[PDB]
């Protein structure tokens, strides 16, 4: 159908020429059929096989009849005249059509055809797209339908560059048909040239038939002669001139070197750079549709660029999400704020900061991220987490972002996961760090810039440090916690910790320090430590926390601890004690001068029995001293009115008191793990314990009477 | 139209070989047809069915219409 | 032989195909 | 084709419907790869769970 | 708005219209009166027809 864009003019030329060589060729040869005479006479003197060319004039008389004329004329015309001038016009429609079999040959080949038809297809969809002329355009909200057309349309391209890359049979039939009408010019040109001046309009003929006529020689004249010669010096010049045409085709397809199309001038032009040359057999179409328009080319190159596709893919991705889809995924979390968790997209939803209820960002291994300036909508954000993402950003959004954020989180491989701007923020009163901060020979220069956020209020490093930075310390004016989990890998304090005067809580963990540093004991604010993983045996060193009056938290869980050192009496203002998961032998009395205890964690301890003294901490609520080896629970720590809780699961004991009746305010209580056959009746006194709250097997809670189940019934609807 | 496909290469060439036969068929005939002519003249001289082959010259006088 | 060729374009020109042939 | 793109579950083809896909062969591969696809048994399964 | 080719080789043609129109009148002019009913020829064949 539509193949005019693929012949170019040279073609276009050839044809035309050939239509005009077979219209001579016609009519030559229907001249010749139409009257095919030559007029013949005899010679009556002869000279050397010639004639001797030796009261009014009179006629010669011959003594022939009419048709013995028609005889001779026969003969001398098939023997004596040269072939050439019967048999041209044959010849020249026989090489015509020849040219044009050459020509329509790669057409006509179905292995060809096909590809040609398939690319032209192809080509033709790909400039009829809207979206082409838009990405041209640009040097808002689009239809499901077209994004879907553009997608399809992309992964046909592929497929089909993939399919004709390898071919490269197209370029070699080209080749060899322009090479079969050069040479096969040059052969035409050749014998027509040596043969056309034998071409004459007298002959003389000598046949040699004595008996039917009794003449030797004769004179003949062929009057069709002349016409034939203008004829054949114009199909010639015709000739001459198609071969200069074909010629000209051969030195440019030779010179080019056509197989790798090098497409450089658009990609430096609109500035596309990351579109690959082109391999052959794919090429070369391409150069011809130049030849033919160079518009195309263009309107098809984008396609070949990724930079198109990925802007189709966020095209599609803000097309897709609509709004009311995403209000019903998002999530209200532990503290009252709303959150959304992406992973994995190619970038971010424009229809995400719609939802101005919106709180708290997180974006997960996300590529090549830009902050739009719609986050202006999210008046109330306070989080952002970017896990794995760097993000450019421009003016606008990220002034909004100074005035209008607290906290930071940041998980990264190295620097190139790190945005540079982060330092010219001014509101943050959390950063999070995860990764290594450190380079060879260049450490902590990612975090030298820290100096401008000067209102940090917490940070958090897990960056498996050497030693603790400069900079934190120097910042270390108005931050109030630190948090340093380490792995284990062994930090060095040296000196620079004594300046935080305004830290109110330390945590320094799997720092491996085997001793708790005396540095800790200026820190005179200090509420909380705590001491994961530090292989601690002895800890006689809390004495001089007594100084720190507002302490209520230690935290030395996972340790090597063998006993209590006795001082801890003098911690009265303590709430919160752990000193599970060590080696402890006995429970020092002096424990029990902290009255203010509400918790106390002594699970996993080596201990047998409870002191009667536990009847001193008269503010306790909770307490677990799960898993020991206690056989029976001692009067005395009924004296803690206050409790709520007991978990006392997995031990070995063989009964439980009765005096559980008089804990007014258990709500949950741990026997499971124990060798009991029947519970004692006294837990049904407990008023606001629920059936859910019994933590008990259920063989040893059927024992209780059916009054108190029904109770826990009515407890648990109510 | 659409059963361009079914034909395969070999088939195409014969078509148009058979286009060219017809051509030339029907150019044979048309020229049988227009003009039809054998030229014929007698033999004074015979032996064995064949011709002998045995003051200026003069030309030869049949005597025939 | 026409029923053969309706069959064979209808399924060339089907749109699942290239949704088929895409996952691999 | 059922080695290539991992449809194993098509059977071979009995006469007069073999031939077709010979012809079509000559012509154009690629037609044949997208007819293919309709014969397995998997295209069907997946087209019901889509 | 770079191209200024259209305009160029319609000029050429043009061009080419008019010399051409005046070379075919001139000739065509020229010789027109040559055609004539009757011709007297001079062939100097003697020995044919005498």
């Amino acid at each position: 159908p539509a193949y005019r864009i693929l012949k170019p003019w040279w073609d276009v030329f050839t044809d035309y020429i050939s239509i005009v060589m077979l219209m001579i060729a016609v009519f030559g040869g229907t001249l010749q059929v139409t009257q095919d005479k030559m007029i013949c006479l005899p010679c009556k003197w002869v000279t050397k096989d010639s004639c001797n060319d030796s009261t009014g004039p009179t006629g010669i008389k011959y003594d022939l009849d009419r048709h013995q004329y028609n005889y001779v004329d026969a003969v001398c015309y098939e023997n004596r005249l040269h072939w050439f001038a019967k048999y041209f016009p044959y010849l020249v429609l026989l090489h015509t059509l020849i040219f044009l079999a050459c020509s329509n040959f790669w057409f006509k080949f179905p292995r060809t055809s096909s590809k040609l038809e398939h690319f032209v297809s192809i080509l033709l969809k790909c400039f009829d797209s809207p979206w082409t002329t838009r990405a041209l355009s640009e040097t808002g909200v689009l239809d499901k339908k077209e994004g879907e057309q553009a997608k399809a349309l992309f992964e046909k391209v592929k497929k089909f560059r993939t399919h004709v890359e390898e071919g490269d049979i197209v370029y070699r039939l080209y080749m060899r048909q322009t090479i079969i009408k050069v040479i096969k010019f040059a052969l035409i040109i050749c014998y027509t040239v040596y043969y056309v001046h034998n071409i004459k309009f007298d002959v003389d003929c000598t046949v040699d038939i004595e008996s039917l006529t009794g003449y030797r020689t004769y004179r003949c004249a062929h009057p069709l002669a002349t016409l034939f010669k203008i004829l054949a010096s114009f199909y010639i010049s015709l000739v001459i001139f198609y071969g200069l045409i074909c010629m000209y085709t051969l030195w440019w397809m030779l010179r080019r070197s056509l197989k790798k199309y090098s497409f450089e001038s658009i990609r430096e032009e609109s500035s596309y750079s990351d579109i690959p040359d082109v391999k052959n057999d794919f090429a070369f179409m391409l150069h011809l549709i130049d030849q033919y328009d160079p518009l195309y080319s263009k309107r098809f190159a984008v396609f070949l660029s990724e930079v198109s596709e990925n802007k189709l893919r966020q095209l599609n991705l803000n097309n897709e999400w609509t709004l009311d889809k995403l209000r019903q995924r998002l999530t209200k979390n532990a503290q009252d704020k709303l959150e959304l968790h992406l992973f994995m997209l190619s970038g971010i939803p424009d229809t995400v900061f719609d939802l101005v209820e919106l709180e708290v960002l997180k974006l997960e291994l996300i590529p090549d991220v830009t902050i739009p300036p719609s986050i202006a909508q999210l008046t109330g954000l306070k989080e952002l987490w970017l896990y794995h993402t760097a993000a450019k950003i421009e003016a606008p959004a990220l002034a909004f972002l100074r005035e209008n954020l607290r906290a930071l989180h940041i998980k990264f491989t190295d620097i190139k996961e790190i945005p540079l701007w982060i330092y010219s923020l001014k509101t943050l009163e959390e950063l999070h760090l995860t990764g290594n901060l450190s380079a060879e020979n260049n450490r902590y220069i990612v975090i030298d810039g820290l100096r401008e956020l000067k209102r940090l209020k917490v940070l958090r490093l897990k960056s498996n440090l050497s030693k603790l930075p400069q900079v934190v310390t120097d910042v270390g004016v108005h931050l109030q916690k630190l948090s340093i989990n380490n792995e284990g890998t062994k930090l060095i304090v040296l000196n620079s910790l004594k300046k935080m005067v305004n830290l109110t809580e330390l945590e320094l963990i799997r720092c491996d320090l085997e001793r708790i540093p005396h540095s800790i004991f200026s820190l005179h604010n200090l509420q909380e430590i705590d001491l994961k993983d530090n292989n601690l045996k002895t800890i006689e060193e809390i004495i001089s926390f007594q100084h720190l009056h507002r302490l209520t938290c230690l935290k030395l869980w996972y340790n090597h601890i063998a006993y209590i050192p006795i001082q801890i009496g003098n911690l009265t203002n303590l709430e919160r004690l752990y000193l599970n998961r060590n080696k402890i032998e006995k429970i020092p009395t002096q424990l029990f001068y902290c009255r203010k205890l509400r918790y106390l964690d002594l699970s996993h301890n080596n201990l047998t029995f409870l002191p009667a003294d536990i009847g001193l901490l008269q503010n306790l609520q909770n307490l677990a001293v799960t898993a020991n080896r206690i056989e029976a629970l001692p009067p005395e720590l009924f004296q803690c009115r206050k409790l709520r809780a007991l978990h006392l699961g997995n031990n070995v004991l063989q009964s439980l008191p009765s005096r559980v009746g008089e804990l007014t305010n258990l709500t949950q209580i741990e026997l499971r793990g124990n060798r009991l056959e029947c519970l004692p009746v006294e837990l049904g006194e407990c008023p606001l314990l629920k059936r859910s709250g019994l933590v008990v097997e259920e063989d040893l809670f059927s024992t209780l009477p059916p009054e108190v189940k029904e109770r826990l019934w009515r407890a648990d609807k109510e």
